[PDB]
């Protein structure tokens, strides 16, 4: 893994297709779906420090059933992390402007989440009900040969909060991004297994000064 520097015109080419199809899909249906994300290696090492993060026992205690870990990015040990904050970025880059009427200059840290098993999940609820800040939420997950059917944990999103839900399995590298505010409830459904995800939120600049 090669923590975009110096990326190639076809890895320019994806991006531009990447950025494109979040515009289109958030606007058109307020989440986007990006399987693939970082490549096999790539997300193995954010895998690995995840888990290395989780065994040094610096996560905490997160109605809901996580322990979390915040990360900036420049902890020793987290330089896998710190680049798929890069990429996530610089997707977002791309696409400020485009998503609504958002101006999208910074983000929260990076939320590494682990629910450990045991049927924990979190209940059906909004990320941000109460004008926090947050107009993007940013998940990627971590899970690999995830079957749902045995592992549960499926991401369960209400779109436009109307009766059609969208069941999303936590698979390894994949990205689903969607509106943070009451356009998108979602609950994770109970885990029978450990179940490892980042999240980052980003920020609509006039929303977030407000807090
Ligand atoms: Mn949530």
């Amino acid at each position: 893994c090669d923590k975009l520097a110096l990326e190639k015109t076809w890895q320019l080419q994806k991006n531009e297709r990447l950025s494109n199809m979040v515009v289109n899909q958030l606007n058109t249906n307020g989440f986007c779906i990006i399987n693939n994300f970082l490549g096999s290696s790539c997300s193995t090492e954010v895998l690995q420090q995840v888990l290395n993060l989780y065994q040094s026992g610096v996560f905490s205690n997160g109605i809901r059933g996580d322990k979390i870990a915040w990360i900036g990015g420049d902890e020793r040990g987290c330089e896998a992390i710190k680049y798929l904050s890069s990429c996530v970025d610089s997707l977002i880059s791309r696409c400020n402007g485009r998503l609504g009427n958002y101006m999208i200059t910074g983000r929260t840290k990076c939320m590494v989440a682990c629910y450990p098993g045991s049927g924990l999940g979190y209940i059906r609820h909004i990320d941000n009900p109460n004008r926090d800040g947050r107009c993007v939420t940013v998940l990627y997950y971590l899970n690999p040969n995830w079957n749902s059917q045995d592992c549960g944990g499926q991401l369960w999103l209400y779109p436009n909060n109307e009766n059609k839900v969208v069941k999303i399995d936590p698979i390894f590298d994949r990205l689903l991004l969607f509106w943070s505010d009451r356009r998108n409830p979602h609950e994770v459904k109970p885990a029978y297994a450990m179940r490892y995800a980042i999240t980052l939120w980003y920020f609509d600049e006039k929303e977030r000064a407000l807090s």
